[PDB]
């Protein structure tokens, strides 16, 4: 019987969850695509909820004056930019495609935070309008984006925003895509809008994708 | 496997692949493979190999249901309304939700049958009229309705139509979906057009989906 | 597994990951799993990790198809007198464990790859040499509703490997095509759509190359 070990990995953690509950949330392999074993994935799983979170990889963007106003992808158009992946890094990519593909089927939902810290840059409300135009964008799995407005099923939602003005100082903005459309995660990059002046400078933390 | 709760199939088509002996009836799949504690139950036709997993109620009771003509969604719109819900209702809804999402996704075909009751209500043809105009809807899984005229991909067939006539007795329509587009059954809703008059009423008996 | 026919492997990336020595070739896969008796005989390329099915019937001949007395694409399965969509892998087994084997593939691949050849006689593929452009270029049907094209929609565009139809000669040509895409459900071809063809000296056939998913 599988364990999430490493040589006898689970096919997600909410089988972990259900078929082994006395085991605590952290560490552990899970191969979603079963078969060979050896293509298993280590993630975090979180046993109140059931849900395998992947972590990226790396897991932060630094803190920079990125670019020298329009949305910018980071991945795409920034020097120094890549977009982001997620799973042990030595895997070939068309088999970590194939871990989340069997994944996204195994789950109800996926969802993902990510922090955009800010130091002179608007990331999502501006005090001085009261409104979201100068919002950043983030990119999704499935080639949609996500926004803070628009079709309602592609909308992001703000956990706490404390890039609302520049103040010369650092701060940070939360943001959360969850849906049933598990297709459209993780999120691979990010389009910030108010960039570009010599005193604005921002970095990020991409959290895990979590599926259940 | 063999079927047993303790030691279930993947689905009904593998069960009669590798045991061509069992007979036709109640089995334990498991779509999802992994953990076995999700495996539902489920009827299996050993002739053809499908998988039926049965509307829970299945019954729409005969009533006057609606006063007011359009379609009307009976879950959507109507008191005491409510939309069709499969397999074993003490699973969680999601852990259905996943078993079935994997017999949608890589099923070969699908198929259901759902009854419509009438007492002066027609459901297809109008005999008077000569015409199938007030035919009634049905609601699919993928957002999509199938109907009696329209996208040739989407039409329902009918099987018998004893609802052509207002005559103050009961009798019954029988609807057929069936589709190499499995993601677009089971059937969670119905929109009679023939209803709201005082003397107008009908029931509905909803099929098992039946997935091969 | 080792991709014997009694131990067969969920499909040949697998095999090539836990196998590296294993070279090119037909193995058994099994990408339902469960049951082991619905195995498939595929071809693996271990180069790439692909797992390979071939049509059967793998061939349209070549024959005067259709008789024009209208100019549109028409479609070889859906239409044509004889003509039938492609169909995959081991007739052996019942058609819908066959699809149900395929839909596993095309779900569940990173991507998907297929090749198709056209053998025109007086019959344009794709460029017209005459007018320079590739309005006649025939079409394919792809397994997710869609359509393969010369042009329009990025997405759906085929390339096109070599092209020796372009002119009408009355000797016999070809012109091979290709789709690759991420989004495997769209594959593998299950139909063809000339349009340069109805001419009373007109011909062509098809020869259809395997499905190949990563
Ligand atoms: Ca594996
Ligand atoms: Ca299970
Ligand atoms: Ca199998």
């Amino acid at each position: 019987s599988p364990d999430g070990s490493r040589k006898n990995p689970a096919r997600n953690c909410r089988d972990l969850k259900f078929c082994h509950p006395e085991l605590k949330s952290g560490e552990y392999w899970v191969d979603p695509n079963q078969g060979c074993k050896l293509d298993a994935i280590k993630v975090f799983c979180n046993m109140e909820t059931g849900e395998t979170c992947i972590s990226a990889n790396p897991l932060n963007v630094p803190r920079k004056h990125w670019w020298t106003k329009k949305h910018v992808w980071f991945g795409e158009s920034m020097d120094g930019g890549f977009q982001f992946s997620y799973g042990n890094p030595e895997l070939p990519e068309d088999v970590l495609d194939v871990q989340l593909a069997f994944l996204r089927l195994l789950s109800s939902r996926a969802s993902q935070q990510i922090t955009y810290h800010c130091k002179n840059s608007i990331a999502y409300m501006d005090q001085a309008s009261g409104n979201v135009k100068k919002a950043l964008k983030l990119m999704g799995s499935n080639e949609g984006e996500f926004k803070a407005e628009g079709n309602s099923k592609f909308t992001y939602t703000v956990l706490e925003d404390g890039c609302t003005k520049h103040t010369g100082e650092w701060s940070k903005t939360v943001f959360e895509y969850r849906t049933r459309k598990a297709v459209r995660l993780p999120i691979v990059d990010i389009a910030p809008y108010d960039i570009g002046g010599p005193d604005q400078e921002f970095g990020v933390d991409v959290g895990p994708v979590c599926f259940l």
